[PDB]
């Protein structure tokens, strides 16, 4: 068995407006092994098969994929917005590449600023994002942004923005662009 450098947790969010947002978050499984990642990945629905309004989140064990976690509170997210009709060709590839980024510790010296990532499957258009711990840590955020952006192979001339969770919770947006 080939250990991962971090133990990871896959969370599911159910669009169920009859329950508060927090109660719609459910833990699916945790893994700290390459084999257990693949065993999880290979036997769970693709983000694209999720119902509109549902999210899959992959966060470091002990960090709940919500703004309220101490590790997310002062954080922010690198938000990748997907075009709705590109769902089929981009969504699952981007999500997997993202999990691999997290899991593979592709952010190196800035690995500890990464909290996890969330894939929001939405009718208006999907979003994938990586949650970092301090939206004030420009270097960390920028590095994670540049590495991440390159990894997914997003058109280089298009910019992706990083929003702080604080602004996301009080919007009527970008802290950094990359
Ligand atoms: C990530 N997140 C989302 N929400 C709530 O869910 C709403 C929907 O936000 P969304 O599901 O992230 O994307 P969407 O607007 O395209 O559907 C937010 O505006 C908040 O009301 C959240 N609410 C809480 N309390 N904590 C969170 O971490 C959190």
């Amino acid at each position: 068995k080939h250990p991962l450098q971090n133990r990871w947790a896959l969370w599911f969010f159910k669009n169920d407006k009859s329950k508060t947002w927090q109660a719609n978050l459910r833990l699916i499984s945790k893994f700290d092994t390459v084999e257990d990642f693949w065993a999880l990945y290979n036997h769970i629905q693709l983000s694209s098969n999720l119902m509109p309004g549902c999210d899959y989140s992959l966060f470091k064990d002990g960090i709940e994929p919500m703004w309220e976690d101490e590790k997310n509170k002062r954080g922010g997210r690198w938000l990748i917005t997907l075009n709705k009709q590109q769902r089929r060709s981009d969504l699952d590839r981007f999500w997997l590449e993202t999990l691999l980024c997290l899991i593979g510790e592709s952010f190196d010296d800035y690995s500890d600023d990464v909290c996890g990532a969330v894939v929001n499957v939405r009718a208006k258009g999907d979003k994938i994002a990586i949650w970092t711990t301090e939206c004030e840590n420009r270097d960390a955020v920028t590095h994670i942004g540049r590495v991440y952006k390159e990894r997914l192979g997003l058109p280089p001339k298009i910019v992706i923005g990083y929003q702080s969770h604080a602004d996301t919770a009080t919007k009527s947006k970008n802290r950094f662009v990359v």
